[PDB]
């Protein structure tokens, strides 16, 4: 549709609780008479710049914070200025994830970290270690099962392994990220992707498995483990798989370091409904009842709102999510992050498919990222 004064349009990814957010929309409309339309288009993070200037696109856009600094660089985001009373309702470190060049450019919603999810019936004692997965897959294959399936088409899911032995995106040193110091082809990064590719070479994993195939196999009881975030928990609840959430496997003794995202709601700088957007986000979404309605649809993870997080922290699944988050790092929000994801995605896909060696896939990824900053 088209952006119009008097009504809100919200974009959020299809794997999130858009039906729950729509319930918050209905509450807002009952209170204010302002209809709220929640859409989940494909490739919404790539479309938002090409539509904000034309007058399409949303009033409010949800995504992990890593993309927002590139949006702010093009002026697509409105500066958010909550007063001290509202800022204190969210954890300080989540505000930092949406601060770009001194200005807050979004509202933090929830904190996302990948975890090892496993079938308690197929696997009462899951492995603590990547190195013991092949032997486990061999034993499960003889019973008609597999050990591990997760999305190999998005580098997000492979990055905890790559970073375990020392891979990193942009080196952070004393205040800022060094955009010319990229760490995707260093020794640790190469050792991580190499281990992944040898799982595939030895038929302990399939290069073509994406999100749906990984989810379906685990939720049907065909694979013993998957790697996913909290949004996936709802579909597992429905499947009636006795599942647990636990610490990611280690590699060469070191923990996997997932890239941590803060799901954030930015306001289109050209929105005719700036105030309504802040009103909706501050007074309806970022409340105990609002986050509850979204979380019941698809779990958010560690919510940024402290009052609601103190209740969710008692859940062992959330405790495991936080533990994996403490071992990883929070993503940078700098504009160079889109070049980083694009290039690492090619490296992972080429290496897994055999189109390239692990070494030259990561060396090519390194060259592309460094040259473009
Ligand atoms: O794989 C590259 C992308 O990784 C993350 O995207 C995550 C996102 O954080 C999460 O909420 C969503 O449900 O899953 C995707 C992975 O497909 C970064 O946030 C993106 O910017 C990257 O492009
Ligand atoms: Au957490
Ligand atoms: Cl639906
Ligand atoms: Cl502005
Ligand atoms: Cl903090
Ligand atoms: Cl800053
Ligand atoms: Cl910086
Ligand atoms: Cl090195
Ligand atoms: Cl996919
Ligand atoms: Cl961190």
């Amino acid at each position: 549709m088209k952006i119009e004064e008097g009504k809100l349009v919200i974009w959020i990814n299809g794997d999130k609780g858009y039906n729950g957010l729509a319930e918050v929309g209905k509450k807002f409309e009952k209170d204010t008479g302002i209809k709220v339309t929640v859409e989940h288009p494909d490739k919404l993070e790539e479309k938002f710049p090409q539509v904000a200037a034309t007058g399409d696109g949303p009033d409010i856009i949800f995504w992990a914070h890593d993309r927002f600094g590139g949006y702010a660089q093009s002026g697509l985001l409105a500066e958010i200025t909550p007063d001290k009373a509202f800022q204190d309702k969210l954890y300080p470190f989540t505000w930092d994830a949406v601060r770009y060049n001194g200005k807050l450019i979004a509202y933090p919603i929830a904190v996302e970290a990948l975890s090892l999810i496993y079938n308690k019936d197929l696997l009462p004692n899951p492995p603590k270690t990547w190195e013991e997965i092949p032997a486990l897959d061999k034993e499960l294959k003889a019973k008609g099962k597999s050990a591990l399936m997760f999305n190999l088409q998005e580098p997000y899911f492979t990055w905890p392994l790559i970073a375990a032995d020392g891979g990193y995106a942009f080196k952070y040193e004393n205040g800022k990220y060094d955009i010319k110091d990229v760490g995707v082809d260093n020794a640790g990064a190469k050792a991580g992707l190499t281990f992944l590719v040898d799982l595939i070479k030895n038929k302990h994993m399939n290069a073509d498995t994406d999100y749906s195939i990984a989810e379906a196999a685990f939720n049907k009881g065909e694979t013993a483990m998957t790697i996913n975030g909290p949004w996936a928990w709802s579909n597992i609840d429905t499947s009636k798989v006795n599942y647990g959430v636990t610490v990611l496997p280690t590699f060469k003794g070191q923990p996997s370091k997932p890239f941590v995202g803060v799901l954030s709601a930015g306001i289109n700088a050209a929105s005719p409904n700036k105030e309504l957007a802040k009103e909706f986000l501050e007074n309806y979404l970022l409340t105990d009842e609002g986050l509850e309605a979204v979380n019941k649809d698809k779990p958010l993870g560690a919510v940024a709102l402290k009052s609601y997080e103190e209740e969710l922290a008692k859940d062992p699944r959330i405790a495991a999510t936080m533990e994996n988050a403490q071992k990883g790092e929070i993503m940078p929000n700098i504009p160079q992050m889109s070049a980083f994801w694009y290039a690492v995605r090619t490296a992972v896909i080429n290496a897994a498919s055999g189109r390239q060696t692990v070494d030259e896939a990561l060396k090519d990824a390194q060259t592309r990222i460094t040259k473009l900053s």
